[PDB]
């Protein structure tokens, strides 16, 4: 039986079949040897026996405010902040290595980008077992699964009180670099660029950007509706957007995201950035009256992007990591460490970002509580209330935590069903194999993963072995943190991914960080300084109650 089903190799080591029966492992510079790479080096030992546990240093972080805030107001921040960005990156790998074809490094999968790479090789075709070596022959049901460990009974909010405001966000913004292909099948993806090239906002290809682009002061083509600005209409920006048959041109906004039409929450974010752009577009034509039509509009989108990186990390990342030390965006930071600027969007990370138990169990504004078949594909409730009037409610309203269990709304339920599908079919590796990936110790019992007895007294039956147990179910029943929005695995295995994702951009190079590359410091500062209230209220006509947190 092939030799590399029992995952002999341990520390990042890779696993190659050699011969008829034999296999050998590359320990090449995992910081161990041997026949499965686990004699550690002197170095490694030491480093290995002198790290505080995954959960020790998220204490050190979750408390001592008093210390936080005198740290935060030195220059130790920034060297934490360092650490961090650094440390939690060199668990990806750059450039990429595998991908849904190839269980090894090919020139195609460095090539083809309309592949989502993998950080785990899948589980041979030709093992003994859908995972590997244990589990029963055939794995659990889906969609039992899922109504079984998944459906949400009673609503659970986030204990860190993260409202919709950010929950619509992280879908608005993932979805710039989630754009699986249907015409591909699972692993390919429409979302070249693999990052935050706001391709979300401005379109994944030319053409489409053409569409949506004026071609005037540099701005995006838009509408005016109730004196307010709003993305153009299907019938005046003839780009293809994903809405119900049934539904004319004239009733289409056009915005870069073919999907964004099937939810008010999503068109929300798009008007707001399409606002900020053409503002952008402004400032820089009072600054350089001699520019064209491309640069003002190329320039004003390095500006957006630059502001969404910075948005991330200090607020919206900040927000979920609930840390008392202050997240920092400044590029600089990594200058002097060793770092590709450059990423490849994985098929895990896709799967790890499925966060819809955040969705609440309906959509209130202000009086009025609207429910799904209300709130789904409402063609005018973004240009009835008004921008400013939505960002108040959904930033009052709390999402649902995302860790825990039981807590995804069945109206869209459907969807963790398919990514468990999905994830068959993909071949993704086992959930302990991951763990062990992103430095954690494998669960030994489902007991041990969730924090009880009789939820994971069922798990066993189902699957049998521990080591069974799949990549999704596993991050989202796994035990949370004394009240946060979900687990340790979730950490632990997404801020690699997140933080590789948001450094791992040109306009954070060297290169590229220069305030010429912005129009001047006033483009620059605008990166800079960016925030997620004035991303809204200096294009709003009021100001209400913005912020990823829950008054
Ligand atoms: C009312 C709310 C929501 C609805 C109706 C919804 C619906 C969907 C649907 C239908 C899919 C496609 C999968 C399929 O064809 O079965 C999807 C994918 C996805 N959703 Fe949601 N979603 C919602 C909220 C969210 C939120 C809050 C997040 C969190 C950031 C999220 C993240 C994703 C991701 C990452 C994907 C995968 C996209 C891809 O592979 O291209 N969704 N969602
Ligand atoms: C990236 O790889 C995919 C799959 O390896 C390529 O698509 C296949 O192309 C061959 C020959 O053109 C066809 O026989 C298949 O029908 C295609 N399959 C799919 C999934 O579309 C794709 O051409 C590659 N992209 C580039 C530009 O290199
Ligand atoms: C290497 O792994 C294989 C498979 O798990 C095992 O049979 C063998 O005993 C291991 N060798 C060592 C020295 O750990
Ligand atoms: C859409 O929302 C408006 C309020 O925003 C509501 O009056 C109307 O009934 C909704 N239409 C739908 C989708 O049922
Ligand atoms: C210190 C650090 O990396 O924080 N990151 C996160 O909390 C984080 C962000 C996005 C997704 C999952 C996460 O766990």
């Amino acid at each position: 039986v092939n030799p590399c089903c029992y995952y002999p190799c341990q520390h990042q080591g890779i696993c190659v079949r050699f011969g008829l029966d034999r296999y050998q492992c590359d320990c090449t510079r995992t910081g161990y040897s041997g026949p499965n790479c686990t004699i550690p080096e002197i170095w490694t030992w030491l480093r290995t026996t002198l790290r505080p546990s995954p959960s020790f240093i998220h204490f050190l972080l979750t408390h001592g405010r008093w210390l936080w805030d005198f740290v935060n107001a030195t220059f130790i921040r920034d060297t934490l902040m360092r650490l961090v960005l650094t440390v939690r990156s060199n668990l990806i790998p750059s450039p990429p290595t595998y991908n849904i074809a190839h269980d090894y490094i090919s020139w195609e999968s460095f090539s083809n980008v309309s592949y989502y790479t993998r950080i785990l090789p899948s589980v041979p075709r030709d093992c003994p077992t859908p995972m590997g070596t244990k589990g029963k022959k055939q794995l659990p049901d889906a969609e039992f699964l899922s109504r079984r460990f998944l459906l949400r009974r009673k609503f659970i909010p986030d204990p860190q009180g993260t409202n919709l405001m950010f929950a619509f966000f992280a879908q608005h913004f993932t979805h710039q670099f989630f754009k699986t292909s249907g015409k591909m099948g699972p692993g390919f993806t429409k979302a070249l660029g693999h990052g935050v090239d706001l391709g979300h906002i401005y379109g994944d290809n030319l053409e489409r950007q053409y569409q949506l682009r004026l071609f005037k002061d540099g701005k995006l083509k838009y509408q005016m509706l109730n004196g307010e600005v709003y993305p153009p209409s299907v019938e005046e920006a003839p780009v293809l957007m994903h809405y119900p048959r049934g539904i004319p041109p004239q009733s289409q906004m056009a915005v870069g995201q073919e999907v964004f039409g099937l939810l008010p929450g999503l068109m929300l974010y798009a008007t707001i950035w399409l606002r900020e752009h053409n503002r952008v577009c402004d400032l820089l034509k009072a600054e350089h009256p001699t520019w064209g039509d491309e640069q003002l509009f190329q320039t004003a989108r390095l500006i957006l992007i630059g502001e969404t990186i910075k948005i991330v990390i200090e607020e919206y990342v900040q927000q979920l990591s609930g840390y008392f030390l202050q997240l920092k965006f400044d590029p600089e930071l990594l200058f002097g460490a060793q770092f590709q600027y450059r990423n490849r969007i994985a098929m895990e990370f896709n799967q790890l970002y499925h966060w819809h138990p955040l969705m609440p169990d309906s959509f209130r504004v202000g009086p009025q509580d609207y429910s799904y078949e209300q709130f789904l594909f409402n063609t005018s409730m973004l240009v009835d209330y008004g921008v400013e009037a939505l960002v108040d409610a959904f930033s009052r309203q709390p999402a649902g935590r995302i860790g825990g269990g039981r807590n995804i709304d069945h109206h869209i339920l459907h969807v963790a069903v398919d990514v468990i599908k999905e994830s068959r079919v993909l071949r993704l590796q086992p959930f302990n194999e991951y763990r062990k990936r992103f430095g954690m110790k494998p669960y030994t019992s489902f007991q041990e993963l969730t924090g009880e007895k009789e939820m994971a007294a069922e798990l066993e039956e189902l699957y049998g072995d521990i080591d069974a147990l799949e990549f999704y179910p596993g991050l989202l029943l796994e035990k949370c943190h004394p009240n946060s929005i979900f687990g340790e695995s979730m950490i632990e295995m997404g801020a690699p991914f997140s933080l590789k994702g948001l450094l791992g951009n040109p306009i954070c190079s060297p290169e590229y960080w220069k305030a010429s590359t912005f129009g001047g410091e006033v483009g620059f500062n605008l990166v800079k300084t960016a925030t997620l209230k004035k991303l809204v209220c200096l294009n709003t006509k009021t100001c209400p109650y913005v912020s990823f947190h829950v008054p």
